[PDB]
């Protein structure tokens, strides 16, 4: 039991999500008809949100990076993005370890983690 | 139309798990707990270095077991090297990571598969 394959795998997969949106942010544009549905834990450590959003999605929120999003920056720890809302601009930092689900419908790809 | 190819990205990532695990063992020199690996690879793939004895005994695929009697395990950038005994004649094997087709750890029922061809 000395080997935590489950952890190792999820860090590895986690790092795929890093590479991906890592190159989407490089060019600012999203390739072909691609787009992501990243589901994360609003209260996870490392997460940077607003009491506004947190008082809206107490446990977990699901953003959607499509057509045009903004300010997306991608670090080894997580991704920062802009999220224009009906009444206020929001900017959240979502650390990878906080992501519990990544879904890309264009190529029917799905990742799920234990949070 | 896929511009990202998640599969190739997931595969190299998981292949990366085999690297740190095999690399951790190569460090110490002993498998932890009841862990042991069933590594299946292509004897034909390039970079693979095995003897005529084994290449003839095994056509294209082969499954090796790292458990009780292994020596000189060296993890490199390209793949890894391991020493095992087959029918009492010691052997040295060079397996490049991209030649691995499957990795199984019966100890904790953990298996990984790749498109080795």
């Amino acid at each position: 039991d000395h080997i935590r394959y489950d952890i190792l795998a999820q860090d590895a997969l986690r790092g795929v999500i890093r590479k991906v949106l890592g190159e989407v942010a490089a060019t600012g544009r999203l390739p072909g008809d691609h787009h992501f549905f990243i589901t994360f834990l609003t209260g996870a450590p490392g997460v940077r949100i607003s009491q506004h959003l947190k008082s809206k999605y107490a446990e977990q929120m699901t953003i959607v990076i499509q057509h045009q999003f903004w300010d997306m920056k991608v670090t080894e720890t997580g991704f920062e993005i802009g999220l224009s809302f009906s009444d206020t601009p929001e900017k959240l930092v979502i650390p990878y370890n906080a992501i519990r689900g990544f879904y890309d419908p264009s190529v029917n790809f799905e990742l799920e983690f234990d949070v």
